[PDB]
């Protein structure tokens, strides 16, 4: 498996505008449109990204294109961020993928604040206390099963959680 397969699972694929866990307007593979309650705003943002006049419905191909752009963005956010680049650089392909998923979901800022818990999770002594911290984030509380899966991946460096 890889990052793509991983998010497709966690995000699912949706061709009509939907609302995430925070009730925000979203489409395709976890592509957030806007934080406003203006469906029009969402639509407008959509047609913009897409080009065409979508009416809030896109194709699997369009969704997939947005998906590839979004994964690239996450990677760049990581590499531009002073706290995460070094972590990333040193990681193996599986823990890189977990880290990308976090950024994908919560943004570079959110993730960078946990840098120390991340590095701690990677030690042998009390690595679990570090895991616990993230459990408490607003993250986990919103999407607890996805948080476990991702954290498990990040700790183990295997795909067991996927399974």
């Amino acid at each position: 498996m890889n990052i793509f397969e991983m998010l497709r699972i966690d995000e699912g694929l949706r061709l009509k505008i939907y609302k995430d866990t925070e009730g925000y307007y979203t489409i395709g593979i976890g592509h957030l449109l806007t934080k406003s309650p203006s469906l029009n705003a969402a639509k407008s943002e959509l047609d913009k990204a897409i080009g065409r006049n979508t009416n809030g419905v896109i194709t699997k191909d369009e969704a997939e294109k947005l998906f590839n752009q979004d994964v690239d963005a996450a990677v760049r956010g990581i590499l531009r961020n002073a706290k995460l680049k070094p972590v990333y650089d040193s990681l193996d392909a599986v823990r890189r993928a977990a880290l990308i998923n976090m950024v994908f979901q919560m943004g570079e800022t959110g993730v960078a604040g946990f840098t120390n818990s991340l590095r701690a999770m990677l030690q042998q002594k009390r690595w679990d206390e570090a895991a616990v911290n993230l459990a408490k984030s607003r993250w986990y509380n919103q999407t607890p099963n996805r948080a476990k899966r991702v954290i498990t991946t990040f700790r183990t460096g295997t795909w067991d959680a996927y399974k």
